[PDB]
Order: C-alpha cells, then sequence, then structure tokens
C-alpha cells in the first residue's frame, strides 16, 4: 500500500557490483540472485572475478539489502529501506576490527528497472599482513557467537544464532542508523570482532518515513556451489523486523 511496496510483491532479481581495495590488495566481486520481501529472503552468489579474495568472505557478508526483510503488518510505517524505491539508498559502514584494520564502505541499493542493484565501493587500511583478515584465519559460517518454496529456504537457516541490529531515525541525515557487533569465529574457537557503524540516507530529492526505533533479525547461511571453479560465496539470509 505505502510507497515502494508493490516492488517488492514477488521474486525481485538481484545484481551486486563490488569493487575493493584492502591495504592495496584490489579486488572485485560481482554477483546475481533474488530478494523475496514477503519470506524476508534473500539468496545470492558471489564470485571473485579477479582471482582470489584478499580477505575472509565472512567479513564482506554484512556489506554484499535491508529492503528484502519482511516487515509485519504492524510495522509497515517504519520500512525505510522500501519507502526509498525506486531511487534507492545510499548505505554507509564504518567496520572496525578490533587489533586490526578497518573498512569503509559505500554502497547504492536502488531499482535499475526490474533489478535491484547493490553496487558498492569498499576500501580498507591499517590490517595485518599476517592478522586473522589477510591470514585467512576465520571459519566460513555466519555462525555468531507460499508455506512450500518458503520452507525449503527456511530449512537452510533454522538453527542458526540470531542477530538484532537495532535500526535508530537520523532527522539531520532525513534516515537511519545502526551501531552492532558481528563476532566471527575463528577456527582455532576464538571471536574475532568486527564493530559496525552504519548510515542510510535516501537518494530522492522528497521525504521519507524516519522510523520509531526497532530491530531487524537475521539469520545467515554461507554455502557453495559445488560446479563453480571461481572463490566465491553462496549467502541466503532471513530478515524479519520488530520490537515496535
Amino acid at each position: 500500500v505505502s510507497k515502494g511496496e508493490e516492488l517488492f510483491t514477488g521474486v525481485v532479481p538481484i545484481l551486486v557490483e563490488m569493487v575493493g581495495d584492502v591495504n592495496g590488495h584490489r579486488f572485485s566481486v560481482s554477483g546475481e540472485g533474488e530478494g523475496i520481501a514477503t519470506y524476508g529472503m534473500l539468496t545470492l552468489k558471489l564470485i571473485c572475478t579477479t582471482g582470489e579474495l584478499p580477505v575472509p568472505w565472512p567479513t564482506l557478508v554484512t556489506t554484499l539489502m535491508a529492503c528484502f526483510a519482511r516487515y509485519p503488518d504492524h510495522m509497515k510505517q517504519h520500512d525505510f529501506f522500501k519507502s526509498a524505491m525506486p531511487e534507492g539508498y545510499v548505505q554507509e559502514r564504518t567496520i572496525f576490527f578490533k587489533d586490526d584494520g578497518y573498512y569503509k564502505t559505500r554502497a547504492e541499493v536502488k531499482f535499475e528497472g526490474d533489478t535491484l542493484v547493490n553496487r558498492i565501493e569498499l576500501k580498507g587500511f591499517d590490517f595485518r599482513e599476517d592478522g586473522n583478515i589477510l591470514g585467512h584465519k576465520l571459519g566460513y559460517n555466519f555462525d555468531l557467537s507460499d508455506f512450500g518454496e518458503f520452507l525449503k529456504m527456511v530449512e537452510n537457516v533454522r538453527g542458526i544464532n540470531s542477530h538484532s541490529v537495532y535500526i535508530t531515525a537520523d532527522k539531520q541525515k532525513n534516515g537511519v542508523k545502526a551501531h552492532f557487533e558481528i563476532r566471527h569465529n575463528l577456527e582455532d574457537g576464538s571471536v574475532q570482532l568486527a564493530d559496525h557503524y552504519q548510515q542510510n540516507t535516501p537518494i530522492g530529492d522528497g521525504p521519507v518515513l524516519l522510523p520509531d526505533n526497532h530491530y531487524l533479525r537475521h539469520q545467515s547461511a554461507l554455502s557453495k556451489d559445488p560446479n563453480e571453479k571461481r572463490d566465491h560465496m553462496v549467502l541466503q539470509e532471513f530478515v524479519t523486523a520488530a520490537g515496535i
């Protein structure tokens, strides 16, 4: 009913493009898949098109679409991310890795005709060649210490620890913001903290629903395509809103 809902109504094709430079190690990632807001579901296959990804794939999960979360009927007024469509929104993060480097990220999420686009620039700085990021020491998971076709999607995510990020309004920016923590596991059994600060602004001039403070609840699953030669990641995210 409200701005930009009808654009999400079925199966929306996704395009993700990313270019990155972490300590001078240059890389590109492209990818495609599908968002289904009615399920709060996202599925992607993202490929490193330049060869070996120089950071661990788990560290880019958050960077590589809150518009595909499913907002319940009582909360459709708080859906900032759909309300900004089709023109879209700039998503900006700082990510601090404890006792290591950090990422700066800037992405534009928007409709390019039918296709929902996440076009990203990533830089990162002050990493240790030998540390957990440029060392590739993180495990490959995101386990943070229609009734039918849908239940197939939910099967892959049942059991995974949920992760809740609080979304707050920023009136000055006519946007939203969030602070959260991602605790990556390592193989050795300890944790790698990734301290996320996020800012989202509309690309359009005209106004938006600035939401009451609510949470987005995620479960993410990382897998592989068994027929894919390249360095790659399959990511599925189940995202719903609550708490207001």
